[PDB]
């Protein structure tokens, strides 16, 4: 899959994007790769943060679906007009497909100044698509219209400008050059988000000793569209307490632990060893088994070059509190080659050939761990009448 290696780019903290073409003749656009959403949506009107947008009028193959879409979320919203057109990935499979495209006509706090992307490729399942699950997501269309296997994999590699990032999205397979050691699989619990189950959390070898349902309250997901490792409130508090304790020789402001303030050391003197490793044990394919993925401070402390002190190495704490469950974001994913094996309803992890580490410690994927009479660690989200009233024909 040499053609697909190194096809992702971006700016630190602002998402990874892949080059895509839309329409006939092909219009090139940079598209955010988001395993936490399910719409293909592209800027389709002028915006201050867009250098370019999808021009429906220039495409002979564009078809209007005569239906709008409105997508509010926590920070803001995007909206626009649904249609279809021909889509390809120049540094992807040698195929062209007709996909749904949401042409974004108005948005608030969606595009990011300087991120260099103009659209989003939602790689999650139909269940969370907008306006509803009958709007076929891009990957579903790709699989149905071509002979591309139902699997993709992601290798995310982590003074005036933000640091550039790179990576690979391999569509249709697994590229063995992108990982080392064993590839371990955890079940996709349900096909909506890429939902998984965490059965144990350790911070420098020490068990947090919480009821494991707390780790997955109210879900745990693998999400390329979130920068941070996000943890449920109770888990976040317990983790921060443990990381604080391990690093106690350094007294950081409260701002740092809230992710609102950088901490610096003189260039190349960062005391990595005072910061603990974090292990998440994921449910194995075998009932009573688990495997652990272990990340370093190199993953959870994000580099940000401060203009005022460009001679310092400065870091943001990239673990944050959630009210919507665990989010294994770029912080987690940058340690690993991550295989989204939709065909077999499972997610694979292996140590990334590009992960950042030091001479003492490495990101690791290790197993099996077996537990006698393993409890159910999954949480069942309370069913609303709204959700229950939906017919799924
Ligand atoms: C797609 C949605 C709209 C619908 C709700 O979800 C949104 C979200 C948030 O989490 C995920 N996974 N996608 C999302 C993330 C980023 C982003 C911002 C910074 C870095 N990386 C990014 F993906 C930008 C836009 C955006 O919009
Ligand atoms: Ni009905």
């Amino acid at each position: 899959f040499v053609e697909m290696v190194d096809n992702l780019r971006g700016k630190s903290g602002q998402g990874y994007y892949v080059e895509m073409t839309v329409g006939s003749p092909p219009q090139t656009l940079n598209i955010l790769v988001d395993t936490g959403s399910s719409n293909f949506a592209v800027g389709a009107a002028p915006h201050p943060f867009l250098h370019r947008y999808y021009q429906r009028q220039l495409s002979s193959t564009y078809r209007d679906l005569r239906k709008g879409v409105y997508v509010p979320y926590t920070q803001g919203k995007w909206e626009g007009e649904l249609g279809t057109d021909l889509v390809s990935i120049p540094h992807g499979p040698n195929v062209t497909v007709r996909a749904n495209i949401a042409a974004i006509t108005e948005s608030d706090k969606f595009f990011i100044n300087g991120s260099n992307w103009e659209g989003i490729l939602g790689l999650a399942y139909a269940e969370i698509a907008r306006p509803d699950d009958s709007l076929e997501p891009f990957f579903d269309s790709l699989v149905k219209q071509t002979h591309v296997p139902n699997l993709f994999s992601l290798q995310l590699c982590g003074s005036e400008v933000l640091a550039s990032v790179g990576g690979s999205m391999i569509i249709g397979g697994i590229d063995h050059s992108l990982y080392t050691g064993s590839l371990w699989y955890t079940p996709i619990r349900r096909e909506w988000y890429y939902e998984v189950i965490i059965v144990r959390v350790e911070i420098n070898g020490q068990d947090l000793k919480m009821d494991c349902k707390e780790y997955n309250y109210d879900k745990s997901i693998v999400d390329s569209g979130t920068t941070n490792l996000r943890l449920p409130k109770k888990v976040f508090e317990a983790a921060v307490k443990s990381i604080k304790a391990a690093s106690s020789t350094e007294k950081f402001p409260d701002g740092f632990w809230l992710g609102e303030q950088l901490v610096c050391w003189q260039a190349g003197t960062t005391p990595w060893n005072i910061f603990p490793v974090i292990s998440l044990y994921l449910m194995g394919e075998v009932t009573n088994q688990s495997f652990r993925i272990t990340i370093l401070p190199q993953q959870y402390l994000r580099p940000v070059e401060d203009v005022a002190t460009s001679q310092d190495d400065c870091y943001k704490f990239a673990i944050s509190q959630s009210s919507t469950g665990t989010v294994m974001g770029a912080v987690i994913m940058e340690g690993f080659y991550v295989v989204f094996d939709r065909a077999r309803k499972r997610i694979g992890f292996a140590v990334s050939a590009c992960h950042v580490h030091d001479e003492f410690r490495t990101a690791a994927v290790e197993g099996p761990f077996v537990t006698l009479d393993m409890e159910d660690c999954g949480y069942n989200i309370p069913q609303t009448d709204e959700s229950r009233s939906h017919h799924h024909h």
